[PDB]
């Protein structure tokens, strides 16, 4: 019934449980390393986390390589190219898929979302979800929306004027 | 192609060539007036306009009864709703369908924004679109983001 029901692997293939997130924002994102939109959204995923990492925010990023197989490396590659070109603080997940029956039990949930309106499959590499304290999916934007554009979101979850 | 090259009536099944909207950023909207979404999509749009309005924002509503039936009056009675409880001051067009084999034009075309990516049908009533001054469609919104929450790419698309 919220997003703690949830348990997703982390890069090295082990359990995570995500109640562990219990009391945070949690901004989901999927993304690729291989993309026109890579260095803006991880860039600004950066400025984001070090805003707002010790007010209540917290990144979810699964990489996935349903588009245009701009994610094609290992679990190995993926972090290692993150750790190299953005230095990102926030946790990097295991390689899923957000679309089709092999879908992520995780966006499943989250498409159920505010009475079906996050239905849509996911777009393309870097679409963004909103989850409340509550453990609710709240919101949902396009990939072409960047991560700074889901500020005044943020803080109004997080509670800050 | 881009959204200049279309027509579209306004609340009195008048033409109108969104060409006319040249150079200015404009935000779609298809709404309704009896949605919980109503208000705060009405006041926060309010609020972008007066900001925005002088500094070449244009905000182009338009009717949609396709939602849970929340915008089932005419155009007088929907222009009414809006005047007496928002006094809203940008555009409010005919009333169309966003999503269908009546679907409007427009919409159609909007949905062809950014490779596709906008392919989606119409969530649900006040989704949102964002058009750059030289009418390409830039940006989609669900209709869970309200107006507040895209002033940053208004703001950017204005270069202010």
């Amino acid at each position: 019934e919220s997003v703690h029901d949830f348990t997703v692997k982390d890069a090295k293939e082990n359990d995570v449980d995500l109640s562990i997130f219990k009391g945070k924002v949690l901004l989901i994102v999927n993304v690729a390393s291989k993309c026109g939109m890579t260095n803006s959204n991880y860039a600004e995923m950066n400025q984001l986390y070090e805003k707002y990492k010790d007010q209540g925010l917290e990144i979810l990023a699964f990489p996935c390589n349903q588009f245009g197989e701009e994610e094609p490396g290992t679990n190995d590659q993926i972090t290692d190219f993150v750790c190299t070109r953005f230095k990102s603080e926030f946790p990097i997940f295991d390689k899923i898929d957000v679309n089709g029956e092999n879908a992520s039990p995780l966006y499943r949930f989250l498409k159920l979302g505010k009475w079906g309106i996050f239905g849509d499959d996911i777009q393309w590499n870097f679409a963004k979800f909103l989850v409340n304290k509550d453990g609710q999916v709240v919101d949902r934007y396009y990939p072409t929306t960047s991560p700074l554009s889901l500020e005044r979101d943020i803080k109004q979850l997080l509670e800050i004027s």
